[PDB]
């Protein structure tokens, strides 16, 4: 698949997106990969913010569907008009599809003032569509109209603003993009990527929390955000034993709250005295799981002296596996057999004492329990 590694682009903290073209003739435009939400929205109009912007009036193959859709979400909103026109993408598959396109014409906090994306490819499932799951999203009418494997995978690599990149593996898996084995959690519910925490550790302590706190009221796999956020309890014990771990330093109450940076001499930055923070996933066996671990590398995102950002925050809305934990995996979204892979990732950024880390098979009883009804 070596034609599709490095497919992905971004600036720290603005997303990754991939080249994508839509219309006759093609119109390429720079598209957000987000498997948090199932449509695909672009730019349609010259807002400010845009370097480009799909112009339907120029393409043949458009077909308008004379329906609107309404899209507020948590930190935003978009509107638009949605049709049909042929999509492919030029460092993916050597295939054209008709997809559903929202011609995003009204927006408020969508676009990012000086990002290079235009669009919103969202990968996960019909269920959570707008305006409801009758809109066929991308990925179904791909593998629908082609014999591309129902399943994709990414490699999130990270770094005025420092350039991103990463891969997106459509239609299977590239070996090289990780090392050791992959180890799959089950989809639990096809709508977002939702998967099962149960258990927490930081540097191998437990937090003991009952295992429904981790996944209220879900825990789900998210390109389309930074953080690792986590629900308000579960954040409040996390900080709360992350602080009495690395407590040979002290830092303020707003550093841990996002609040504010902290900064070391650069090359300074000490590493070894923050933990390690593991997720224990749900395995694929009765009473089996594995964990996943990540670095204060992670978890400690670069500010543009060294100055850093704590990037675990607390939701409303559960558990968000977002870059602060994708950025130390490659990550398979084996859709064809409803599960997650998760593997050690063969860019992520460590030192010389602590790697990121994929670690199985452990003995968890209850895990069905952990889940939220
Ligand atoms: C209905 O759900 C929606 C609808 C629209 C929507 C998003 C979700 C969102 C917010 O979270 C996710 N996963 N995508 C989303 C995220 C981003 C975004 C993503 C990253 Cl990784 C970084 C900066 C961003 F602004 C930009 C736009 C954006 O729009």
């Amino acid at each position: 698949f070596v034609e599709m590694v490095d497919n992905l682009r971004g600036k720290s903290g603005q997303g990754y997106y991939v080249e994508m073209t839509v219309g006759s003739p093609p119109q390429t435009l720079n598209i957000l990969v987000d498997t948090g939400s199932s449509n695909f929205a672009v730019g349609a109009a010259p807002h400010p913010f845009l370097h480009r912007y799909y112009q339907r009036q120029l393409s043949s193959t458009y077909r308008d569907l004379r329906k609107g859709v309404y899209v507020p979400y948590t930190q935003g909103k978009w509107e638009g008009e949605l049709g049909t026109d042929l999509v492919s993408i030029p460092h993916g598959p050597n295939v054209t599809v008709r997809a559903n396109i929202a011609a995003i014409t009204e927006s408020d906090k969508f676009f990012i003032n000086g990002s290079n994306w235009e669009g919103i490819l969202g990968l996960a499932y019909a269920e959570i569509a707008r305006p409801d799951d009758s809109l066929e999203p991308f990925f179904d009418s791909l593998v629908k109209q082609t014999h591309v494997p129902n399943l994709f995978s990414l490699q999130l690599c990270g770094a005025v603003l420092a350039s991103v990149g990463g891969s997106m593996i459509i239609g299977g898996i590239d070996h090289s993009l990780y090392t050791g084995s992959l180890w799959y959690t089950p989809i639990r519910r096809e709508w977002y990527y939702e998967v099962i925490i149960v258990r927490v550790e930081i540097n191998g302590q437990d937090l003991k929390m009952d295992c429904k706190e981790y996944n209220y009221d879900k825990s789900i796999v998210d390109s389309g955000t930074t953080n690792l956020r986590l629900p308000k309890k579960v954040f409040e014990a996390a900080v709360k034993s992350i602080k009495a771990a690395s407590s040979t330093e002290k830092f303020p109450d707003g550093f841990w709250l996002g609040e504010q940076l902290v900064c070391w001499q650069a090359g300074t930055t000490p590493w070894n005295i923050f933990p390690v923070i593991s997720l224990y996933l749900m395995g694929e066996v009765t009473n089996q799981s594995f964990r996943i671990t990540i670095l204060p590398q992670q978890y400690l995102r670069p500010v543009e002296d060294d100055c850093y950002k704590f990037a675990i925050s607390q939701s409303s809305t559960g558990t968000v596996m977002g870059a602060v934990i994708m950025e130390g995996f490659y990550v398979v979204f084996d859709r064809a057999r409803k599960r997650i892979g998760f593997a050690v990732s063969a860019c992520h950024v460590h030192d010389e004492f602590r790697t990121a880390a994929v670690e199985g098979p452990f003995v968890t009883l209850d895990m069905e329990d952990c889940g939220y009804n």
